[PDB]
RNA sequence: GGUCAAUUUGAAACAAUACAGAGAUGAUCAGCGGUUCCCCUGGAUGAACCGUUUUACAAAGAGAC
């Protein structure tokens, strides 16, 4: 997709102009996907961002430049060089928090867009459209490197082609193997290097701590190769003997896969001791993180942080699982939370099956 | 009992939390088959549910034939 290509910026709309009036003014130009309106800094006029379905619609809108709306002469232009990409804001930061950051440095924000957590609960970044290239460069100047709650903010002029390499990229790229069922005697970086370096250059070896120290029967290690072909061929070591131990070798799985399989175990659980310690909250937006939910439980419901064991998203049923420390606390939370308000919307509480039944009814 | 097998355990998931939009994903939430409900006059939908393809090793094993 290319949002920018079909998006235009409108400057100097009348104070009285709302999203609806913007639609009516421009809807003859072509079908519109989205409209945002924002006040100017001093509230004397309004800006609009209009995302058209197709490029021809954006072209048609631009023919309205220097036309008069009310008694305001508007300017319509391609939205370009006005988009920031931001990451590593705190886990509980909201769209409003980001908007307020820019407000503080006197930058008008037209649109702030956050990603779905559906397939990865940890996703955390945002796109922000401002009204000028100057404001965009100013946001980078003031906000890139800003420390917020211990997090060093990243703020960039948006260009996905320039994206940084993630620190976990080796796993994403299929270059990391996991070796399982090593004995403590074999849990030795030198031995692992000697046994695997024939396949290709080894970039890194990671051995989880505490394994020898706790005398584990089976130990694991991870090995990153400089290229994917070496890691693939190293899989031939699966089921091979190292000393007198048959080892397993596989491509390391990634976190979102592992995390989802954990949730699946819960959804399939029939252990009543376990089930009675949890509740589900639904329906919830798929943009809502466990951290945001935790903050809500602590600040609005006055639950203590340590009464909460874990929060897991179940976005396939528009919900989240909250695991508490006992069934009695869970039961009281069931009562308190049902019908409470979260993000301006009423939410329900219930069992896993209640959550599923509610979802099925909406479909 | 003899094969089949919810799950539990051996057992440690490292690597920096983030790190490029539903523009994301691996059955991670997939494909196919099959009964049900919805709406027509055997059919057309959508959804749910049930099986088959898929799955590192090892020990144990609710419950099934």
């Amino acid at each position: 997709r290319n949002r920018e290509l079909t998006t235009v910026l409108v400057k100097n709309l009348p104070k009285s102009y709302n999203q609806n009036k913007v639609y009516k003014y421009f809807k003859h130009c072509g079908p519109i996907i989205h409209v945002d309106v924002a006040d100017s800094l001093k509230k004397n006029f309004r800006f609009a961002r209009i995302e058209f379905a197709r490029y021809d619609g954006a072209l048609a809108a631009i023919t309205k430049t220097h036309k008069v709306v009310g008694q305001n002469e508007i300017i319509v232009s391609h939205l370009t060089e006005c988009t920031l990409w931001m990451t590593n804001f705190p886990p509980s930061y909201t769209q409003r928090n980001i908007r307020d950051l820019l407000q503080d440095i006197n930058v008008v924000a037209l649109s702030i867009r956050l990603p779905s957590l559906r397939f990865n609960t940890s996703r955390r970044f945002a796109y922000i459209d401002v009204t000028s290239k100057e404001d965009a460069r100013y946001c980078v100047e003031k906000l890139n490197g800003l420390k917020i709650e211990g997090y060093t903010l990243v703020t960039k002029v948006s260009n996905p082609l320039e994206k940084s390499k993630r620190t976990d990229s080796a796993t994403l790229e299929g270059r990391e193997i996991m070796i399982r069922n090593l004995s403590t005697e074999l849990l030795d970086e030198n031995l692992l290097r000697e046994s695997f370096e024939g396949f290709g250059s080894i970039e890194k070896i990671n051995i989880p701590a505490g394994q020898k120290e706790h005398s584990f029967n089976n130990c694991c290690a991870f090995m990153v190769f400089e290229n994917k072909d070496s890691a693939e061929r190293a899989l031939q070591m699966n089921r091979s003997l190292l000393g007198n131990r048959e080892i397993s070798v596989s491509l390391a799985d990634k976190k979102p896969f592992l995390e989802r399989n954990e949730v699946k175990r819960l959804l399939a659980s029939r252990n009543s001791k376990e089930l009675e310690t949890l509740i589900c909250l639904f329906p919830l937006s798929d943009k809502v993180s466990p951290s945001l939910i935790c903050q809500f439980l602590q600040e609005e419901i006055h639950i203590n942080e340590k009464d909460i064991r874990k929060i897991l998203l179940v976005s396939d049923f528009n919900g989240a699982i909250i695991i508490f420390r006992d069934s009695k606390f869970a039961a009281k939370m069931l009562m308190i939370l049902n019908g409470s308000q979260f993000q301006g919307k009423v939410i329900r509480s219930g069992t896993i099956n209640d959550m599923k039944r509610y979802y099925n009814n909406q479909q």
